[PDB]
C-alpha cells in the first residue's frame, strides 16, 4: 500500500488528518481522523479559522437529506444539515463512494486557530452516530459499496508538525517491527477494549481490574492524552511522582496546566518510569502489554521565553468517561483496527520514539490462571432500553 504511506499530517495536540475529496467537481479538504466518533462532518460555511470549506452549491452530486444534526461536546459543539455526496481519499484506495456528510453550519470551540483541518472523519461504529444509528458511517458505506477489506490501520508518528499513515483495507508490514498482538473489540460502538493489569516501572498498581475500564476503555485517535479514570489516574500520578521524586514539580504540572523545563539536552528521562497496559488477549487467560516511554507522555512544548530550555507538558489526565488511549498511547505503535475480525492489533511502530536505554514495546503473552472479568457493565438507562433497533 505504498500510495497510502505518509498520507497523514497534523499539529502536535490537534490530531492527524487525511485528504479527502467531496462532491463533483472534487473539493479537497483536510479531514481529522477520529476513531472516537462516527460522523463524517465537514465545515460548510465561512469561519474565521478556516479558509476553505465544503460548498454544497458547487457540487453537482450533492443531495440534501432535509434533516439537521446537533453534536454537543463537553468543550464545544458543532451543528449542521445532513446530506450525501460522492467522497474519495486521493491518497487512499482508488474508489469513490456515496457517503453521508454533515455540513457543519455553526460551531463553537471546534475549529481552532492554526489547526489546518476542515472537518472530521468518525471511524467508529453506527451505535454512536448522531442523530442516531441509522446514519451509516463513512467506513461502513466504503466497505459496502466497494471491495475494500473491512479493516484500517493507523501509524501516528510524533506548533510542531506531525505525520503518519492511514492504510485503508490493509496492513502494511513496512510500518512496524516485531510481533503484532491482537486484543478483542469488546463491543462495536467505540473501539472498546479491556485492560487487565497496569504497571508503572514494573510495579503493579494492584487495583481491581474493573477500575481500569470504568466505565469503558477505548482507542481514540481524536484524543491527545492518555486519560485514566479518577482512581487510576491518582494511583498513576502517585507512582510517577514517587519515581521522579528528585524533582519537585508544582501541582499545576501534574494537572497538565504548567510546563516543567530543563537546560537544553539535559532532561533526566531516566527518572520517569515506563507505563505498561496489559490488554486482554484473543485467548482466554492471556494478555499482552503495551509499554509507553516517558517521551510519549511528557510532550515537548517549544518555549517562546526560554530558548535555552527543553520544556514539557504532562499528557496523562483524569477522566470520568473511562480510559482513553489517545495519541500519547498510539504514537508508540502501529494500530490495526480489524473490524472484520472484531479485534485491534498493536505492534511497535517503525516511527519509534527514542529513549537512550528503553524502548516502547508490545510483548506477550502473559498468562493468568485467575480469569476475573475486567469489563464494566454500564448501568442500562430506560432511554437505552426502550429504543428499538430494527
Ligand atoms: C476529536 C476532537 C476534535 C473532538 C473535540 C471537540 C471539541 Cl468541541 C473540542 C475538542 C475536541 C477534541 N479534543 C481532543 C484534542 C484534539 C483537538 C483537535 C484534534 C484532535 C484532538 C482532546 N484530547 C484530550 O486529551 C483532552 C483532554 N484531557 C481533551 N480533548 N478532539
Ligand atoms: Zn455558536
Ligand atoms: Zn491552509
Ligand atoms: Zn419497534
Ligand atoms: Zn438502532
Amino acid at each position: 500500500f505504498v500510495e497510502m504511506v505518509d498520507n497523514l499530517r497534523g499539529k502536535s495536540g490537534q490530531g492527524y488528518y487525511v485528504e479527502m475529496t467531496v462532491g463533483s467537481p472534487p473539493q479537497t479538504l483536510n479531514i481529522l481522523v477520529d476513531t472516537g466518533s462516527s460522523n463524517f462532518a465537514v465545515g460548510a460555511a465561512p469561519h474565521p479559522f478556516l479558509h476553505r470549506y465544503y460548498q454544497r452549491q458547487l457540487s453537482s452530486t450533492y443531495r440534501d437529506l432535509r434533516k439537521g444534526v446537533y453534536v454537543p461536546y463537553t468543550q464545544g459543539k458543532w451543528e449542521g444539515e445532513l446530506g450525501t455526496d460522492l467522497v474519495s481519499i486521493p491518497h487512499g484506495p482508488n474508489v469513490t463512494v456515496r457517503a453521508n456528510i454533515a455540513a457543519i453550519t455553526e460551531s463553537d470551540k471546534f475549529f481552532i486557530n492554526g489547526s489546518n483541518w476542515e472537518g472530521i472523519l468518525g471511524l467508529a461504529y453506527a451505535e454512536i452516530a448522531r442523530p442516531d444509528d441509522s446514519l451509516e458511517p463513512f467506513f461502513d458505506s466504503l466497505v459496502k459499496q466497494t471491495h475494500v477489506p473491512n479493516l484500517f490501520s493507523l501509524q501516528l508518528c510524533g506548533l510542531a508538525s506531525v505525520g503518519g499513515s492511514m492504510i485503508i483495507g490493509g496492513i502494511d508490514h513496512s510500518l512496524y517491527t516485531g510481533s503484532l498482538w491482537y486484543t478483542p473489540i469488546r463491543r462495536e460502538w467505540y473501539y472498546e477494549v479491556i485492560i487487565v493489569r497496569v504497571e508503572i516501572n514494573g510495579q503493579d498498581l494492584k487495583m481491581d481490574c474493573k477500575e481500569y475500564n470504568y466505565d469503558k476503555s477505548i482507542v481514540d485517535s481524536g484524543t491527545t492524552n492518555l486519560r485514566l479514570p479518577k482512581k487510576v489516574f491518582e494511583a498513576a500520578v502517585k507512582s510517577i511522582k514517587a519515581a521522579s521524586s528528585t524533582e519537585k514539580f508544582p501541582d499545576g504540572f501534574w494537572l497538565g496546566e504548567q510546563l516543567v523545563c530543563w537546560q537544553a539536552g539535559t532532561t533526566p528521562w531516566n527518572i520517569f518510569p515506563v507505563i505498561s497496559l496489559y490488554l486482554m488477549g484473543e485467548v482466554t487467560n492471556q494478555s499482552f502489554r503495551i509499554t509507553i516511554l516517558p517521551q510519549q507522555y511528557l510532550r515537548p512544548v517549544e518555549d517562546v521565553a526560554t530558548s535555552q530550555d527543553d520544556c514539557y507538558k504532562f499528557a496523562i489526565s483524569q477522566s470520568s468517561t473511562g480510559t482513553v488511549m489517545g495519541a500519547v498511547i498510539m504514537e508508540g505503535f502501529y494500530v490495526v483496527f480489524d473490524r472484520a475480525r472484531k479485534r485491534i492489533g498493536f505492534a511497535v511502530s517503525a516511527c519509534h520514539v527514542h529513549d537512550e536505554f528503553r524502548t516502547a514495546a508490545v510483548e506477550g503473552p502473559f498468562v493468568t490462571l485467575d480469569m476475573e472479568d475486567c469489563g464494566y457493565n454500564i448501568p442500562q438507562t430506560d432511554e437505552s432500553r426502550s429504543h428499538h433497533h430494527h
